[PDB]
């Protein structure tokens, strides 16, 4: 690595990111997780369970200097409802590897799909109030998710929720629901996005809070797929006859008056992450 290529003063910061590969042991025979950009695989760091990600299904990574401010950004990020960064290791031969925590239950979306678990309604609305809050803490440090979806987040082995898929850890890991633009040609996942993004491409913490909303349904519908019956970028024409999803039957009510400002039609009239987490604690407290 070239630390001269660096902003000077991330320099300091580089030790803290970086993992020997001394320190870590990748199970390069078991996948635990596929994205688009490379496979998941399990890990012991110096004994901490960890998951390995490889990128080496790109060609390339990009410029090295900026990769590693990536990872320095991400690195200061801690709060207990979003996926954290160890760090990043260099292997001689392929990219670098990141290095996560271990998401003991997976992803948010196939937990509460899975028939052997059994959420009640409060348990789901804590797994949105949770969401809630990593939300809140990424948009105070000014950072746009782009892609929030319930099959997005992650569950570790105390059933705690974090917001992930983000930074070096970006990826497609359910490409079904990512289209191709026409103009552009970038795969969007345009059935959690705001009506504006799907105009201009252009993401904001208020579209985030559209995707929110979309999320909080998904919980609600113990991950149904939104808006089946719509085809890819006809969403914009059916959202436009005057629509939303459906409130699922076990959606308190004003959970659902909740999903529907956040999904208002004018961006800055959409509640931010703070009023969310103030809302939806009070619908928890409500029920035992
Ligand atoms: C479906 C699906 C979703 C994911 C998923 C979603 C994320 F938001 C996400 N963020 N980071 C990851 C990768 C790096 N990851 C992280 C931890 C983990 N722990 C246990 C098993 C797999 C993973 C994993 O794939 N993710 C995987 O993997 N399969």
């Amino acid at each position: 690595i070239d630390l001269s290529a660096l902003n000077p003063e991330l320099v300091q910061a580089v030790q803290h990111v970086v993992i020997g590969p001394s320190s870590l042991i990748v199970h390069f025979n078991e996948v635990i997780g596929r994205g688009h950009f490379g496979c998941v695989y399990h890990g012991t760091l110096l004994k901490i369970h960890c998951a390995v990600k490889s990128l080496n299904r790109i060609t390339d990574i990009g410029e090295v200097s900026q990769f590693l401010t990536e990872g320095i950004i991400m690195k200061d990020f801690s709060h207990p409802n979003v996926l954290s960064l160890l760090g990043i290791c260099l292997r001689s031969e392929g990219s670098p590897l990141v290095v996560l925590p271990y998401m003991k239950h997976g992803d948010l979306r196939n937990f509460i799909r899975n028939e052997t678990h059994n959420p009640t309604v409060k348990d789901l609305i804590g797994f949105g109030l949770q969401v809630a809050k990593g939300m809140k803490y990424l948009a105070s440090k000014k950072f746009v998710h782009r892609d929030l979806a319930a099959r997005n987040c992650m569950l570790d082995e105390k059933f705690t929720v974090k917001v992930a898929d983000f930074g070096l850890a970006r990826d497609m890991y359910d490409k079904e629901y990512y289209s191709v633009h026409n103009k552009t040609g970038a795969k969007l996942p345009v059935k959690w996005m705001a009506l504006e993004s799907l105009q201009t491409q252009k993401f904001t913490t208020k579209s985030d809070v559209w995707s929110f909303g979309v999320l909080l349904w998904e919980l609600m519908t113990r991950g149904a797929p939104p808006y089946p019956d719509v085809n890819t970028f006809d969403i914009t024409v059916y959202l436009l006859q005057g629509r939303r999803l459906l409130q699922p039957e076990y959606c308190p009510d004003p959970l659902y008056e909740v999903m529907l400002k956040c999904w208002h039609p004018k961006a800055e009239m959409r509640p931010s992450f703070s009023e969310l987490v103030s809302r939806i604690s009070a619908i928890f407290s409500t029920f035992i």
